[PDB]
Parts: structure tokens; sequence; C-alpha cells
């Protein structure tokens, strides 16, 4: 928080190694210069300010330009210094940051000896690379023989922003630090961030003397110099402070950008002063974004992949599940091990009403009663709310500090429907993974970084999103189960209805616009009128009494319709072929949840 | 096709600026020779088949070796040749492709003439920049001052394998190809599945003299050369005549490989001969896998972006839908704009028995039931098996041609339940969109490249898998409408059948387990007994009747019961007068037949 609250942009020094000059892109003149310009360039800093760049300017490569927008870079060319009697006993190289309102020119030695051409072997290899970890170690090993570092190590970045050394090639005579892991505060944000725009960074030397720019806000914008771009801008001194503790005298990391993103970083190590000339920082580059892509792609498959397994699996369990109209035991036993597949658990347990179906491994019928019981409490409804379409746990004892135990077989858990009570629910769960984490530290900079292993109960493996859109995707099992059950208990009772003496229909009430219509009729009902129950579902009540009924008698139940009261009328017929049949109307409302009825039972009592 | 039908890989033809060889792994003797090596090697084809390879060629780089299985690949290294009396002109330069029974070596002039050096600010540039087509136009203007060629274009294969030029940079005097669309038979499934083997591609003069290896089949192997990883390999004379007749003398093409599938083309055009060295053959690979990267990580934040919007706006109506048990006017029009945003439609149809609620734009009532109608047939039972979760048509016309109409407006759609009948359905509607498509020609290679633009209707915008597996995960609303259906109507036959005037009760079987026991009974059926109904369900038929029931009524009852029949009889009650009533046992139906269910009714005294 207070760390990641740090210029590390705007620093106003640099590294003594090379030399910075700001240029003004419409005179040509130096506004600000570091301290190490006056040396090399050879006017001192006195008349070197406030200097067309031209009079100590010798670059027979590309020239500066204008910018409208979007700044551009040129690479390290060429550049010789003319006021001055041979400043360097080495060759100079300078590249230009071309922005609308500022130039700016970095330039370091070009150093020679050592090579993109060399490199091309080491990046086909990694483009070909299967999974990962086989391509993390390929790049170490390849980029140590490459450049010469003392240690090259891949730094993968975890879900809270964590770090894990996931590769590593080092002298061996040194200490190994793969596998070891690191808190998200070491990298803080601000300079994850940077570590996005600037890709590639070196250290030539760990508490080098800081060269600063001499006007260290621009003399007529009053702005500090934006070193994003500048490789030659000083790093932190609590980086610095960090890297003399762990004993390195030379750094260059290179970050590993997939999907526009910091997955991680290749960061070497040198005990010994070690400056990585433009060349071997372009080939750093490239191995960089070479892993960067194959690491994507091979994500991309993965994915790719595991999605069309999971929804044929998903779509398997749909058609048997919908196929089966009565849920045998076999049935489930048959349904288990697909069902435990699709979101990757250990078990599963399906509910209906009292009745739970366990599978796997999961904790006894005691205890799937005793969670299930604690999600669906009046204390966690917060938590059904917060959650997307199923609740799920990584760790039982954190959320639902009752269910503490239990987390050896249901550690982790997804539960599904969020609606409380609901009579038909299903329970994934995962069992408890004793997670050892491999400190390279403890909780300014740490001095030590000895090994503290962190034994961490209680927690189960993490629910990939790929798992719980899998869960989400089968809530329609539990809408099916539902569905099936009410759809057999109402076909029960349309039986029992269909099959009365008395001549029963249910009347659903219209609107203004809108009539009463039969919903239901049984066949005693539908014979005394004379058509079939199919041809009379559907049809007006005021259909049924003859055209010719009284009145007095057609008013009485007309009024009950109207009120959704009820009425007792004897009422004629509508006769399809002859004879007068007169019935006994029992019109009764049937009750609703606002009280105002929605429905009413005709019942024509038949004769006897 | 008879254009794929040609095989590419074994022409037994090399392209003439350089020379190949197949060389013996256990000898070194080469075999095979095209007529080229003659004149370069020193030692015409004579002696030269048959001769030890390290007479003939002197590597400093690079040596090959053995291979177990997978083949090994050499980079472009100096070559020189001991038997002539100074062979070289120019610079030469051998590629090695090393399999377990043969060897490979390719040779062609170094050229020389600051390359992958200069590509670098271009490489930074792409994997900066925001969506496939700045990167595409980025590509193609920085690699045409890369390597010189008149015309460089960026053709993006589209879903029938067909193509587009999406990017293109080229001399200011020549007539544009961007925009234009070719047919999938222009490059054969034969050829682009090469194109992911061997990456980069080059015709240094079209219409040349091809050298044949000399002996054209391998004299002990008795197979043709499968020059599928050399660089000379002779291209089809369907394709150099096509070239020929868009007038262009040279070309060279890389493959925009995203996600290990051919994405695309990076297609060069030269109006003059002209041959690209290895090293800028190397320059373009980088800048192709460059922009092959970009591509995938711009869709694939794209698709990560996608699937959190269409998350949310599904919990959204998870939630509303399930909150609200009864299915108003107003609850529908609300629902409506999510139920349309999450699939990306233009309309949607709810429909429940009869009832059709149409929102969006859509198609009228008498039209969904036409379209609802036609997809429940008997005779298009293949494609609802075939479907996968929902059933779905990008172009209406194609799939149902007796609904060739209805096109502006369900085009395209989304329909949900894949199971006929099912009173509840959720169709999803996309309307016609009318496409241009640019044909350069019109339907051996065609010689005009005339301007052609077809009119494309009856189509709609094809549905991302993405929102097909946002539909899929919406079937749970089609379940939810049927549970709550079959719950409401089931609370209304329930509230019914507990008054009647006449007593009513149903009976569960007594199958092994248990006997027959009470599984409803009414209000009127309760209080004859005396007992309230909560107490009398679950109860068996026996303790409801007291001992003083006949041996012969009860037995007749009992008959029933135990074949599953139906029966009518008189018995005595429990007395709270010991209150006879009439048993009528009528058996429900069963989907065995074998019954479940008995529905016991006991006459009202009237
Ligand atoms: C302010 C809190 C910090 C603590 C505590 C700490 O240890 N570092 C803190 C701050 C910064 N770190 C910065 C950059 C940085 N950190 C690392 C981390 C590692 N490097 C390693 O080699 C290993 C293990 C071998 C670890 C865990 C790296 C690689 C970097 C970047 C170094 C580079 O790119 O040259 C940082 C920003 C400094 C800057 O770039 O200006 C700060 C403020
Ligand atoms: C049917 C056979 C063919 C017709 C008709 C036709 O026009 N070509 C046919 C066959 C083959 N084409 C092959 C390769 C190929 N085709 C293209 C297409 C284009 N290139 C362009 O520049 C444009 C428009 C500007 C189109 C359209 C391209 C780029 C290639 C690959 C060229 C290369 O990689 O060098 C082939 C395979 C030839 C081979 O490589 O052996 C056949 C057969």
């Amino acid at each position: 928080d207070v760390c990641a609250r740090e210029p590390i942009h705007i620093p106003g020094l640099i590294q003594p190694y090379g030399v910075l000059l700001v240029i003004d892109p419409a005179d040509g003149r130096i506004v600000q210069a570091s301290t190490t310009a006056a040396d090399l360039l050879g006017v001192p800093m006195a008349a070197l300010l406030g200097m067309p760049y031209t009079q100590v300017l010798t670059l027979p490569e590309a020239q500066p330009f204008a910018v409208d927008d979007q700044p551009q870079h040129l690479m390290h060319a060429e550049v010789r210094f003319p006021q001055r009697a041979t400043p360097p006993a080495s060759a100079w190289v300078a590249a230009w940051h071309l922005y609308p309102q500022q130039w700016l020119v970095e330039m370091e030695p070009r150093d020679a000896r050592l090579t993109l051409r060399e490199a091309m072997p080491l990046l086909r290899s990694v483009e070909r690379d299967p999974g990962i970890a086989e391509a993390a170690v390929r790049v170490a090993k390849g980029l140590r023989s490459l450049i010469g570092f003392d240690r090259v190590m891949i730094y993968r970045f975890d879900e809270e922003w964590n770090g894990d050394i996931i590769a590593e090639a080092r002298k061996p005579e040194l200490e190994a630090y793969l596998g070891l892991h690191y808190p998200a505060s070491d990298i803080p944000a601000q300079a994850r961030a940077l570590y996005l725009r600037n890709r590639v960074r070196q250290i030539a030397d760990v508490g080098y003397q800081p060269s600063p720019i001499q006007p260290t806000v621009h003399p007529q914008l009053g702005t500090p110099v934006d070193l994003s771009d500048v490789s030659l801008r000083s790093v932190s001194p609590v980086h610095l402070e960090y890297l003399a503790n762990m004993g390195v005298t030379a750094t260059l990391v290179a970050s590993i950008v997939v999907n526009d993103a910091l997955w991680g970083l290749i960061s070497c190590h040198h005990y010994s002063p070690h400056f990585t000339n433009h060349a071997m920082r372009d080939v750093t580059d490239a191995v960089a974004r070479t892993l960067a892509g194959r690491i994507g792609a091979l994500q991309a498959v993965a994915r790719a992949r595991l999605e069309s397994v999971l929804l044929t699996v998903r779509e398997k369990l749909i058609t048997d599940f919908n196929d089966a109209e009565h849920m045998t035991v076999e049935l489930l036993d048959d349904m288990a091990p697909d069902l435990m597949d699709v979101v990757d658990a250990d078990g599963v347990a399906i509910f209906h009403g009292n009745d739970i179906s366990r599978h796997g491994t999961t904790p006894d019928v005691a205890a799937l009663r005793r969670i299930r019981d604690h999600i669906e409490s009046e204390h966690h409804e917060a938590l059904r709310e917060d959650a997307v379409g199923a609740l799920h746990v990584d760790a039982i004892g954190e959320v639902f500090p009752e269910l503490a135990d239990l987390a050896p077989l249901a550690a982790g858990f997804i539960f599904v429907p969020l609606m409380p009570q609901s009579r038909s629910a299903l329970l994934w769960t995962r069992r408890e993974q004793i997670q050892q984490i491999k400190w390279a530290g403890n909780p300014s900079p740490r001095k030590s970084f000895d090994l503290w292993q962190q034994t961490v109960r209680g927690r189960a493996r993490r629910w990939s999103p790929l798992h719980l859109e899998s869960a989400r995707s089968l809530r329609v099992l539990i809408e099916l189960m539902e569905r099936k059950r009410f759809q057999q208990d109402f076909t029960l009772l349309e039986a029992s209805l269909s099959r009365l003496r008395d001549g029963v229909a249910i009347i659903e009430r219209g609107t203004a616009n809108a009539a009463h219509r039969l919903l239901f009729v049984n066949t005693a009902f539908a014979d005394v009128c004379g058509s079939d129950v199919a041809e009379l579902i559907g049809r007006e009540l005021q259909t049924l009494y003859a055209s010719d009924a009284p009145r007095a008698n057609v008013e009485l139940l007309q009024d009950a319709l109207r009120n959704g009261r009820a009425a007792y009328v004897t009422l004629p017929l509508q006769v399809s072929d002859g004879a007068p049949v007169y019935r006994q109307f029992h019109l009764e409302p049937l009750p609703s949840p606002s009280g105002v009825t929605a429905h009413w039972l005709l019942q024509l009592r038949d004769p006897e």
C-alpha cells in the first residue's frame, strides 16, 4: 500500500553506466542533462545546458524527428562526441525516445564480444515445446548459456500476485531458489505496471553512484522526467537494499506478458558486476516474447480441449438424467463418476427431501445434513446473495467456523441451488489438501531469505473458473428433479380427478377483456355436456349453460364469478341433441395467496 | 476436390535457384540429386550420383548426423564446393533435413544485404498495439519497407476456409486488392496443411525452368522425395498459371498460425523477379509469429471480457426469474432486454402452451408459431439429435427451405429446448444482415480478377460459440418454467380434490415392503373418519374401518388390492353408529399398465 506509493518512474536520477539528455523538439536544445553527460560529451554542465544537441552529436545512422501523439523509439545506433579529443576508450551507442513535447536520448557503451542468429535454435525449440514447465526450464538453461548469468529463473505470478520460481538454471556452487514462494509486496503494483511498458531492465552494479538529471524539473514545463522508457532509469533504493541483502551485484529481468498481462518474469542474477549490452538485451527480449507466446498458446489449446470434454460429460448427464422418468439407485450410481468429473470433485451428494445419495469420498449422511442445514441458515443469507450462481468454498473452516471439522472430506465444496429450503440440491466436495508453502523469508526489506515451510491445513484445491461454470451449467439437473417430481404428483392428482363420479371442472378467472375458461374437466363433467374432455378445455363457462336459462339463476352464478365469491344454482345445460338437462352448479372459490380468488372449483352433483 | 488431389509435396522437381541432394545416412553417398547439382558441385550427374557427400561439399558450421525417430532440421550454414576450380560467383549456404532413412540437403545463394536487429522496432510495436486490424496493417506497411516487395497483404481465412485481404501495403501506382474475397478452392486443403509444416515459402521467378531430382524415385527404397520441408520444392503449375495471369513474377508468403491453427497468410507480390535470402525469410517468420501472437492475445482478452459480462446478465436472469412466482406481463418486459443481451439477439419469443411473448425485433405470432411447428417436425428430427444443447441457424433459408421468407427478422435463431412438444420454449432471433462480398473473379485458374459484388441475403451475424454456450446455460429457465407450471397446477388440483363433497383418497401400493398406505386424503374423507387430514396421511388402508367388517366384503376389497384391479363394496368405518360407506376403489393408469396407485372414493350420502 505505502510501498506501492513510490514514484519509481520519475527518480530524477540515472545509472552512471550511461548518459541521458532531454532535448526540446522545437530548438533541438539540451534542456536537462545527467551529471555523467559533462565527462563524455566534453563540455561541462554549465554551457552543455541550453546547447543545441547537433554541436555534441555525431550520429552516422538515423536522426530524431517530430512525433504527433504516439511516441516513437529509435534503436541503439553509433554515437560520436565532436566537442572533445577522443573522449571514450570504448564504442558508444545512442537510443532515442521521441515524445511530442520532449526528446530523450540515452547513450551507453556498445561493449561488443557477444547473437540474434545464434538465439534462433533456442527460440525455435520453445515455439514447439509442450507444457509451460518444459519451455520455462528450456528458457532458463538456454538463456544462461546465451548471456553468461550466474543464475536465470522464471518467476510465475499467482492469483493473489505472489510469485513462485517455476524454473531455474544456476552455477552448480549456488544455493537453489527453485520452488521458493515470495509475497506480492516484493514487486508492488506500480512496478508491475511499469514492467508492461518497459519489458527489459538491467542493473549493471547494485549500489552504484546514481547520476542525477541536473535541472530535476523541466526548465519551462516544470515537470520531472518520466524515465519509464529510459533503460538507464535509477531503480528503487528499497529494491537495491533487497538485492544487496540477497548478495547480487548485477540484475537483468524481462517480463513474460501473456494476453496483455504480466504473467511472470525472467529474473537473472550475477554475483559480480555485469553490464548486458543492447545486443544481449534485445536477445533476452526475443526469448521473453517467444516464451510468453508459447505459454499463451498452450493455455489457449488447454482451455479449448478441457471445455469440450467437460461439455460432452455435461450433455450426457443432461440427456441420461432426462431420459429416465424414475430416478433408480443404479441410475445415480452410473451418473456419479461423470457428475464428479464435470466439476473435478472428490465426492458428490444428491438431495431430494430428507434423502441423500452420497458418492465418491464425502462426509457421512449426518455431516452432509449438518453442512446443508448450515448453508440454508438465516445467519448465512448474505453468502447466497454475494455468491454468483453456485455457493463454493475453498476452505470450509474459514467461511463456516462451526463446520471447522469435516475439513478432511469436505474442505471445499460447490453447493447448488442458491435458493433456500428447495427440496432438490447438489453438493460437490473436495477433500483437504495439506499445502506446503516454501517461503523464502517469513511474512523496508527482509535481511534473511531462510526457508520457512508454512503447513496449511483445512483447505482444498482451488475451484477453477472452468469447473465453477461447469457447476452453474448443471443447475438444470436440480430443476429437472423438481419438475419431474411435480409432474409425477400432478398427473396422479389429474388421474384421480379425471376418474371421479361427481363431475368436476377447474375454472380460471378471466379479466375485464378476458372470460372465465375451463382449465381442467373430468370425464364425468364432459359426458353430461356431450363433448369430449379435450374439446371442452379452454371453453368459456358461459357456453355450458343453455342460452335459455332464467335471468335470476344465471345472474346468481355471474355475481359470484364477478365478485370472486361462491354460488349454488340449478341451471339447464346446452343440449347437443335434445332432452333438457338441468344440473345444480356448485361453484366454490379456491384459495389464493392474496385471498383474491384466481380459480374456482365447479362441481355438478351426479344424481343418485 | 480435383485441386487438393494434386500431391504438391512429391513433384520430383525443384526451383532452379538452388541445389538438392538426397543422401543415404549409412554410406553418406548421394542417392538422388537435382540436375542443378552437377553445374555447382563440379562433378556431372554421372559420377556425382552414388558419390560420398563429403567429397563434393565441405561444411565448416554444421554437419548432418543420425536421427532415431523425430527428424531434425539444421539451419542455413556456409557450404563450399571442393570438386570445382572456383565454382562460387556468389556465396552459398546449405540447410539439412535429417530423417531416419534419408538426409536431404538443400543449398541456395547467401545473397547478403540491419536485418533481425532492424525488425525489432516493428516486432515490439505490433505486440503493443490494440486490435487485429491495427497490427495487420502495421505488419503489411512495416514488412513492405523491411523486405522490399511491391505489395504485402494479410489474407485472413474465414469459417468456410475462404479468404479476405484485411490489410495491404503496395506501390502507390498499383491497383488495390484490399477487401477482396477469394474462394476456399484457391488454397486447397493439401496446400493449407503444408503451410502449417513449411512456415515460409518463396517463388523467386514465376515460370522458372524446374530442375528435376535425377532418380525420381529412391534407387533402393522406390519412393518419391517428400519435399514437404524443402524450401526449393517446385510449386504447382496451377498456382504458377494463376500467378502469371495476375502478372506477378515473384512471391513470398508466410503463415499466420494462431493457437496451432492456420489463421491466415502474409502474401507478398513482386512484379519483377526477386529471391528472398534465408535471412529475410527468417525475418518474415519472426513478424508472422509476432502478428500470430498479437491476434491470439487480443482474441483471448476479448473472450475473457465477454464471458464476464455474459455471466453477470445470466445470473441476473436466473435470480429475477426464480424470485417471481407469477409470470406477469411487466415481469417478461423487464427480463426481455437482458434475455436478448445474454445471447446478443435482436429479438426473443417466450413460449408456454399456445401463448407466445414476443420482444425486440421478431416475426409476428403467426410466423413464430410457423417456425416452432417446423422445428418440432418429424422430417426435421435429424437436426435436434445432431444439435448440441440448443438448435441454432445462421441462415434460416438454407436449413429450413419452407421458412425461406421470415429471414428479414428471423434469419438466424437459437431454439432451446431440443426436446419435441415440451410446453415451454425460448427462441432467440437475429435479423438479416446483408453482406456485400467483393469477389476478385466470379465462382484450372481464372484469367480475370474483375470486381463482382455479391449481395448476400438471408443470413444473420454468426452465433459465436460463446453466445451458444450462454444459450445452453439458460436451459435452466425452461425447466424453471416447467417446474413452476406443474407446481401451480398440482396445488390447484390438490386444493380442488380437498372439497368435492364425496370422500377422496389416493392409495399408494404396498409393493413388497409395507402395505397399501394413504398418499392423499381430502377434508370430506378425513371428517367421515374423524381424524384430521395430516394425521391420516401415511396410514394403512386396513387401519380406517374398525373390527366389525364382514369377511366377504373385506376379502372383495383385498382381492382388488392384491390383483391391482377395481372394486365396489359397502364397509363400516371407525365409529368415534358404525358409519357404513360405498368403498369405490378404481385403479389409476400406469406407464407399465401394472397399477401403482388407486383412487378411493366414498359417495357422500344424498
Ligand atoms: C517496497 C517493498 C519492497 C520489499 C519489501 C522488497 O523486497 N522489494 C520491494 C520493492 C520493490 N521491488 C521492486 C522490483 C523487483 N522486485 C523483484 C523481486 C525479486 N527479484 C528476484 O531476483 C527475486 C528472487 C530471486 C525476487 C523475489 C524483481 C525481479 C524486481 C524488478 C527488478 C528489475 O526489473 O530490475 C521495485 C521496483 C524497482 C524499480 O524497478 O524501480 C520496488 C519498489
Ligand atoms: C485450384 C487448384 C486452384 C485455383 C483455381 C487457383 O487459382 N489456385 C489453385 C491451386 C493452388 N493454389 C496454391 C497456393 C496458393 N494460392 C494462393 C492464393 C493467393 N495468393 C494471392 O496472392 C492471392 C491474392 C492476392 C490469392 C487468392 C497463395 C497465397 C498460395 C500459396 C503460395 C505460396 O505459399 O508460395 C497451391 C499450392 C502450391 C504449392 O505451394 O505447391 C495450389 C495447388
